[PDB]
């Protein structure tokens, strides 16, 4: 409980030498207590760039843009997705920067944040989300979201299963007021998010050690949804204002991600946020040894069946051989300490 005791969102500025080993640097920031906030920012070296120029993706296709309809009141909302026809990045950007959809004028972030929560349910925006692809140049070896080199790859490499968006990269083309609802990652994995260009992306995060409190709140406020899946928040449709969190004593922090910056989310870190205007982000999941225990206890959506589900078997057999027999029987009653860093952090 001694590292990052206030559990506030931390920001890191790795040197080029520190930057080169991804898994090692994650181990480092966890040794600093970064994981306790559920979310961390990493600012890459000035020298580092994922791609020389972004003026050649104009014809990139967004096959399934989503119009985000939001209904609700008193800081509690549900988001409904309407799939729109395919469109190109040009067409998206022109719509995004049009007077109908562009960022309103404002002075400070808190003003814009207020505008977001006041106008969430009006003028439904369009989000170019979940686009399969990468904007990295193929020769970039540092923090390449396409090939992060973590133990998550045991899913693809050993068992030959590709899960789109999970061990493959996703692109997100945002515009003003496009939202991502409160969620942890599938199987309570880590996620990494790089903002390639454009207006900022703002984030809310709840410390993993208080994630159960957010779940109780959500269940209380959406009792119908709670009855259908135990894990209805995994639907990613649930929006809850910071005013409501504050009212019910749920600790959280806020951070704004700027172009050229990484965000890292940690296992069982609930997060949500919105885009300030036209931008493009790239995202995927990854794992560390610490994640394995979260994966084994992750509570999954029960109402759908096509939901992302990863067999933990290969991970327990490889990294926890001494409890594999116990776990297969279902007698593994390990309790997770959310304040503990990943073992790989010992050297720090
Ligand atoms: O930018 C977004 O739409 C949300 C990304 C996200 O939830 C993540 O990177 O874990
Ligand atoms: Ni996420
Ligand atoms: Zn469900």
């Amino acid at each position: 409980e001694t590292l990052n005791p206030s559990a506030r969102i931390m920001t890191f500025y790795p040197t080029m030498e520190e930057f080169r080993n991804f898994s090692r640097y994650i181990a480092y920031i966890e040794s600093q207590g970064a994981h306790r906030a559920g979310l961390a920012k990493v600012v890459p070296p000035k020298e580092w760039k994922p791609r020389a120029s972004y003026d050649d993706i104009d014809d990139l296709v967004i096959p399934a843009p989503i119009q985000q309809l939001v209904t609700g009141q008193s800081g509690l909302f549900t988001q409904y997705n309407i799939q729109k026809k395919a469109m190109t990045v040009r067409e998206f950007r022109k719509i995004a920067n049009s007077d109908k959809y562009c960022t309103p004028r404002y002075s400070e972030f808190e003003e814009l944040e207020r505008k977001y929560w006041k106008n969430l349910t009006f003028n439904p925006p369009i989000y170019g989300a979940d686009v399969n692809g990468t904007l990295y140049e193929k020769h970039v070896d540092e923090w390449n979201i396409g090939r992060l080199r973590t133990i998550l790859d045991l899913v693809e490499k050993e068992s030959g299963i590709t899960i789109e968006g999970v061990n493959t990269p996703y692109l997100y083309f945002g515009m003003w007021k496009t939202s991502f609802a409160w969620h942890t990652e599938d199987m309570d994995l880590y996620s990494i998010n790089y903002l390639h260009f454009g207006e900022p992306k703002s984030w809310y995060s709840v410390p993993p050690e208080h994630g159960k409190r957010l779940e109780r709140l959500a269940k209380g406020f959406f009792p119908g949804s709670a009855q259908s899946c135990e894990a209805f928040l995994r639907h990613k449709m649930t929006l809850i204002s910071p005013l409501m969190l504050k009212k019910y004593g749920i600790p959280f922090d806020k951070v704004t991600q700027e172009a050229g910056e990484f965000m890292i989310t940690f296992p069982y870190g609930y997060h949500a946020g919105f885009n300030h205007g036209f931008n493009c982000a790239e995202s995927t999941n990854f794992a560390t040894r610490r994640w394995i225990e979260y994966g084994k206890q992750a509570v999954l959506c029960s109402c759908r069946k096509d939901m992302v589900k990863i067999s933990m078997d290969v991970f327990v057999r490889k990294f926890q051989p001494e409890r594999y027999k116990l776990w297969k029987a279902g007698k593994d009653n390990t309790v997770i300490d959310h304040t503990l860093p990943t073992p790989e952090a010992a050297e720090f």
